[PDB]
Parts: C-alpha cells; sequence; structure tokens
C-alpha cells in the first residue's frame, strides 16, 4: 500500500534494477519477473498496471543480455503511465 | 504520456507560483491554487487532483507571508491515493 505514487515509481525502477542485477546474461528474459517483484515490494495502486508500467513495456523493448545499464538509465525516467489502470 | 512524479512536481511547482500571486492572503487560496494545478498538471482523479497530500498539508501551513517557507516544508509530503 503505497503513500506517494513517485516514490512508488523511484522504488520500482531501482527493484527492477537490482533484481536484473541478480540474473546476469539473460535479463531480458527476467524483467517481466523482476517487475512483479518491484510491485510487490514497492507496492501499487492497481496490481495489473504494477508500480511503473511504462518502465516495464520500456525494459522489455530495451534490455539485452549483459547489457542492463544502458538499457536502465535509458528507460528509468520514461513516464509511467495511469498508475489507477 | 502522464508519469506520477512529474505530476507531481508540476502540482507543487504550480501551486506554490500561484499563491505567490495572492501575497499576504495566501491561506484563503491554497484551494484555489490547488484547482488551478491540477487543472494545469492534469490528475489522475480530478476529486482527488494532482498531489492531495501537498494539498492538506499546505492547507495546514501556510499562513499570510510565509508562503516559501509552507512550500518547502509540505512540498515533499507524500500525496496518498492518487486514484481515489
Amino acid at each position: 500500500g503505497p503513500a506517494d505514487c513517485c516514490r512508488m515509481k523511484e522504488c520500482c525502477t531501482d527493484r527492477v534494477n537490482e533484481c536484473l542485477q541478480r540474473y546476469s546474461g539473460r535479463e531480458d528474459k527476467f524483467v517481466s519477473f523482476c517487475y512483479q517483484e518491484a510491485t510487490v515490494t514497492c507496492g501499487s495502486f492497481n496490481e495489473i498496471v504494477g508500480c511503473c508500467y511504462g518502465y516495464q513495456m520500456c525494459m522489455i523493448r530495451v534490455v539485452k543480455p549483459n547489457s542492463l545499464s544502458g538499457a536502465h538509465e535509458a528507460c528509468k525516467t520514461v513516464s509511467c503511465g495511469n498508475p489507477c489502470a
């Protein structure tokens, strides 16, 4: 149950990044898994949407094996979209 | 493309700028300026507005001629649920 949507976003992108850092060499295959993990820990206002949906979509588009950091740096500021639906 | 961080920053900036027009009477204009900020920055629920926690914080803290301190105190406060 997040108290603030922006804090939720910051938490979201940090946690996804760290999680994907655990999956080095296969990061692209774990973007969704790590996003779900981040949604549980950081919370969400709609669990279907999660803690930052635009970031998940960006990372799915961009993340390649052993290339995590550039993808995260590029995607972390993208608009999350509507947290409600 | 909406973003709640950008929305929050827009919200508090716009409320502050709006209240800067009402020097000496800021306390009476907090809600007005929050409506102005909500229209300008957008919201995910128009009744809730662009940052509800900030509105309530400013209602509590803003006194005549002390706007900047109030804004500084309130601008990082939790917005609450943007949806309802």
